[PDB]
């Protein structure tokens, strides 16, 4: 099964997931309802997620998305913030849990700002917040998101809702764009789990200011 292995701080690979992760965080629309309000993370631990069988699925996935796109597999490196992330790690990303509800219907979604995936740690919305204190802008509890490779293949370009099942015809995910009328910030869909794989699991508690 799945083997979780330990960056140490020392280390460059954990330093780069740090960054991106603090260096992404956005304010948000909604007054910090969802995720809490924060300018920085407390990083507890980076841990390397490791799954050869996962792995193997993810890989032959990204080789056939290559062939079909002029050899460009399009990975790209998003967050992914969800209730069932223990879920994730043991058996990796599967569209039978898709977001049903998201704009651009059933698929798995990611953001390159770690804080829009902080605003699904506690479910939708930031649910009903943490387990302990039923606070969506908790400061004392543990929160973990993932830092994912994501194949992307050739995106179908949105500004805004359009609800489907499955990727477009000849297209291999849904990228929603930000629009001064439309999107605050991006959002990454695929409509097939072994499109993305869960790489690093951070450990963190959002800061208060
Ligand atoms: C079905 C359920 C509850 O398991 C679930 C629901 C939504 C998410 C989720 N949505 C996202 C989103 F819509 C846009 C975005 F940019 C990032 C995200 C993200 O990180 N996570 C994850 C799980
Ligand atoms: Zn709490």
């Amino acid at each position: 099964g799945t083997i979780l292995l330990d960056l140490a701080p020392e280390d460059k690979e954990y330093q780069s997931v740090e960054e991106e992760m603090q260096s992404t965080i956005r304010e948000h629309r909604d007054g910090g309802n969802a995720g809490g309000i924060f300018n920085r993370y407390n990083v507890i631990r980076i841990q390397k997620v490791v799954n050869k069988k996962l792995r193997e699925r993810f890989c032959h996935r990204q080789k056939e998305v290559s062939e079909e796109n002029h050899n460009h597999h399009n990975e790209r490196m998003l967050f992914h913030g969800s209730p069932f992330i223990n879920a994730i790690i043991h058996k990796g990303f599967d569209e039978r849990h898709a977001y049903i509800g998201g704009m651009f219907g059933a698929g798995i979604y990611f953001a390159e700002n770690s804080s829009k995936s902080n605003q699904y740690v506690y479910g939708i919305g930031g649910g009903t917040g943490c387990p302990t204190h039923k606070d969506r802008s908790c400061y004392i509890c543990h929160r973990q998101m993932l830092f994912c490779r994501v194949t992307l293949g050739k995106s179908f370009l949105q500004f805004s809702t359009m609800k489907m099942a499955h990727a477009p015809p000849g297209h291999h995910s849904v990228i929603g764009r930000p629009s001064v009328n439309g999107l605050a910030y991006a959002e990454y869909v695929i409509y097939r789990g072994e499109q993305a794989y869960p790489e690093y699991l951070i450990t963190y508690q959002i800061m208060k200011p």
